[PDB]
């Protein structure tokens, strides 16, 4: 909408109070200017019906907790915008400054989000497997990577173009959560899973075996569901990334770590000039390795980390 940019305040999932950008016409609604072509939250009210309405408050002020998720969905894109901006010389999930669109309060105890191809999508959770989605930094920088994959290689959702599509969004969200420097770490979706068991995760990048997926190519799951386990054989990319990162020695392996600055340098130049809708994983071992030889050279220590990595998890 049309209007002059304000600031709001208010407190997100998890009771934390922070600043958000707002635009005031009447009333004062989620849409940040400061960024690209704006940033605008929405309310699904319970329904599936997308986007919904803009999010419009009438004094500026968010702390009802009806307002805590439409509070993180907008502040957590404009922390990854700003990521992607500041770290990547990227402009929005397009390149182009495109309008980030999300919506909250999707359905009723929706235990998951998504990008639907067109904008973010949060549920509230059922209280018992997950609160709600938006209040955890590295799902939300996961749904905007969706985006921003589906721009670039555009890997098909299914099979290992599938599982790396889906390594490609946790290891950018974990990225984002360490970029924003509040209890980072390698798990993926702890902020806002199990509020009533501590200490767990949807996913380890460090040892994806935790929660039963695979960290190695000889354990990968070949049947049907999950559109051909593109979230459980994702684990074996993740952990090739934490180790490329972190270093290890992994069945026996070692993997001299370089860091997550050039790791994430090495996976952006990956997926925006390498990678293509069909790549598998031989495919991307090839891409990450090209990759550090443009950034690094041919004889880096940081070609050869790649290569110890991917052996590491018995990717050739
Ligand atoms: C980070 C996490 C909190 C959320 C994350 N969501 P996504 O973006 O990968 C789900 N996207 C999806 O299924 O794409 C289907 C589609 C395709 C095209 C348009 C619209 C939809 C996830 O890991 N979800 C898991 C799962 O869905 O298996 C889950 C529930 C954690 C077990
Ligand atoms: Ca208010
Ligand atoms: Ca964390
Ligand atoms: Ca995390
Ligand atoms: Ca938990
Ligand atoms: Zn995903």
């Amino acid at each position: 909408i049309t209007g002059t940019s304000t600031v709001g305040v208010g407190r997100g999932v998890l009771g934390d109070q922070k600043n958000i950008n707002t635009t005031y016409s009447t009333y004062y609604y989620l849409q940040d200017n400061t960024r690209g072509n704006g940033i605008f939250t929405y309310d699904a009210k319970y329904r599936t019906t997308l986007p919904g309405s803009l999010w419009a408050d009438a004094d500026n002020q968010f702390f009802a907790s009806y307002d805590a998720p439409a509070v993180d969905a907008h502040y957590y894109a404009g922390v990854t915008y700003d990521y992607y901006k500041n770290v990547h010389n990227r402009l929005s999930y397009d390149g182009n400054n495109a309008a980030i669109r999300s919506s909250v309060h999707y359905s009723q105890g929706y235990n998951n989000a998504f990008w639907n191809g067109s904008q973010m999508v949060y549920g509230d959770g059922d209280g018992q497997t997950f609160i709600p989605l938006s209040g955890g930094i590295d799902v939300v920088a996961h749904e905007l990577t969706h985006a921003v994959t589906d721009y670039t290689a555009g890997l098909i959702y299914q099979n290992e173009s599938g599982a790396i599509n889906e390594a490609i969004s946790d290891i950018f969200g974990t990225l984002v959560e360490f970029y924003a420097n509040k209890n980072p770490d390698w798990e993926i979706g702890e902020d806002v899973y199990t509020p009533g068991i501590s200490g767990d995760s949807l996913r380890s990048m460090s040892d994806p075996a935790k929660y039963g997926d695979p960290d190695h190519y000889s354990k990968r799951y070949t049947g049907t569901q999950d559109n051909g386990g593109v979230h459980i054989n994702s684990g074996i990319i993740n952990k090739a990334a934490y180790l490329i990162s972190q270093g290890g020695t992994h069945y026996g392996v070692s993997v001299v770590g370089i860091g997550r600055d050039k790791l994430g340098k090495i996976f952006y130049r990956a997926l925006t000039q390498y990678l293509t809708p069909t790549s598998n994983f031989s495919q991307l071992r090839a891409a990450a390795v090209q990759s550090a030889t443009d950034l690094y050279g041919s004889t880096s220590q940081e070609v050869a980390s790649v290569k110890q990595a991917f052996d590491a998890v018995g990717v050739k």
